[PDB]
DNA sequence: GCTTGTGTGGGCAGCG
DNA sequence: CGCTGCCCACACAAGC
């Protein structure tokens, strides 16, 4: 989409000069889905599983499709969201 | 190989 | 007023 990722204050709609690609979450993998939730530990929520997510949050190997089978590593959730907190 | 399934990609309304 | 929540079709890979 290109408002802003899942991530908590990455405003970085896409933009082809920078290398990001765009996704959708892992409605495939709820369970796992839902530890996404967990990286979203902001108030500021933003929107679920139905919006779309960008490449830098996670790893390559779990980016999508081109990870094991067919989705991403059950086992790996985006935890590239952010340091911490911005300013 | 072609067709179907899942990934991919962006928007509008209600409330501080 | 801006942000969050949920939906449909096409391309590539797998099956027949």
């Amino acid at each position: 989409m290109v408002q802003s990722c899942s991530a908590y204050g990455c405003k970085n709609r896409y933009d082809k000069d920078k290398p990001v690609s765009f996704h959708k979450f892992p409605l495939t993998r709820p369970s796992l889905c839902k530890e996404w939730e967990a990286a979203v530990r902001r108030k500021n929520f933003k929107p679920t599983k139905y919006s779309s997510i960008c490449s830098e949050h996670f790893t390559p190997d779990s980016f999508k499709r081109e990870s094991n089978n067919k989705l991403l590593k059950e086992n790996a959730v985006p935890t590239i969201f952010l340091e911490l907190v911005p300013r």
